[PDB]
């Protein structure tokens, strides 16, 4: 579990991540294309797309890069406590998009990433301590739910 100063620093810099949501969700979606480009085989709608001008051009991605990050911030403040939000996540990218475990941690990685490009000044080792914390709990608590449903972390 965070304390509320780790807390603290991972929403603190979600709140500047909020100021342009559009903007990072693009960047962390052609980070994970780009670094493991087996992920865009899980969207059919994304298929077309093969250069990274392609995909800054979507406007379609841009919009899946919205939906994925209001859906992490959702659950973000809800710090240790995130069953709610969490749930119905994982059990359609366990059992719709059939997104494996090992995805989640690429997508992290695309995360910290992309912050510590756009914030190397709220987005320090301290801060970047607390949000790999905040990711890890993320993906722990995400796998408890695969391994229930036999698709398991
Ligand atoms: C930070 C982690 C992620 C978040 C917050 C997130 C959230 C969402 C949300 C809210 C949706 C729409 C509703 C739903 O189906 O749950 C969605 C759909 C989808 N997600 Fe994710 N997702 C995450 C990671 C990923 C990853 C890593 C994959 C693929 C490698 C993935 C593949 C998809 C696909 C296939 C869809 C269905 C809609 C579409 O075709 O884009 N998601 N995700």
């Amino acid at each position: 579990v965070l304390s509320e100063g780790e807390w603290q620093l991972v929403l603190h810099v979600w709140a500047k991540v909020e100021a342009d949501v559009a903007g990072h969700g693009q960047d962390i979606l052609i980070r994970l294309f780009k670094s493991h480009p087996e992920t865009l085989e899980k969207f059919d709608r994304f298929k077309h797309l093969k250069t990274e001008a392609e995909m800054k051009a979507s406007e379609d991605l841009k919009k899946h890069g919205v939906t994925v990050l209001t859906a992490l911030g959702a659950i973000l403040k809800k710090k240790g406590h995130h069953e709610a939000e969490l749930k119905p996540l994982a059990q359609s990218h366990a059992t719709k998009h059939k997104i494996p475990i090992k995805y989640l941690e690429f997508i992290s990685e695309a995360i910290i990433h992309v912050l510590h490009s756009r914030h190397p000044g709220d987005f320090g080792a301290d801060a970047q301590g607390a949000m790999n914390k905040a990711l890890e709990l993320f993906r722990k608590d995400i796998a408890a739910k695969y391994k229930e449903l036999g698709y398991q972390g």
